[PDB]
């Protein structure tokens, strides 16, 4: 089994309407071929896949974030980015990078990141 070690970055705090960009990277080459998604968790709620990208760049988003979030990848840099625009207070959550999910069903793959805090005033 491939050792994919996910490294997350890009958290912060903004006002309603502001923007953040989360980034997820792994040194394993196979990261480029894997589906990658961002899950978000409210303190006492289940994780939900809100944005996912295929190996080739095909994207799918949860309905609450469509038209505001854009997931993209730079395979040359072994990195996946989630640009979050027009952030709203309900977007406040812990965001988790996940490699290998099934994008239609949202079933998470075996590789998880450490989690990134996002706060919107």
């Amino acid at each position: 089994m491939a050792e994919v070690q996910l490294v997350e970055s890009g958290g912060g705090l903004v006002q309603a309407g502001g923007s953040l960009r989360l980034s997820c990277a792994a040194s394993a080459s196979i990261f480029r071929a894997l589906n990658v998604g961002y899950y978000r968790q409210t303190p006492g709620r289940q994780r939900e896949l809100i944005a996912g990208i295929s190996g080739g760049g095909s994207t799918h988003y949860a309905d609450p974030v469509k038209g505001r979030f854009t997931i993209s990848r730079d395979n040359a840099k072994n990195r996946v980015d989630l640009q979050m625009n027009n952030l709203k207070p309900e977007d406040t959550a812990v965001y988790y990078c996940n490699a290998g999910p099934t994008l239609t069903t949202g079933d998470a793959g075996p590789y998880w990141g450490q989690g990134t805090q996002v706060t919107v005033s």
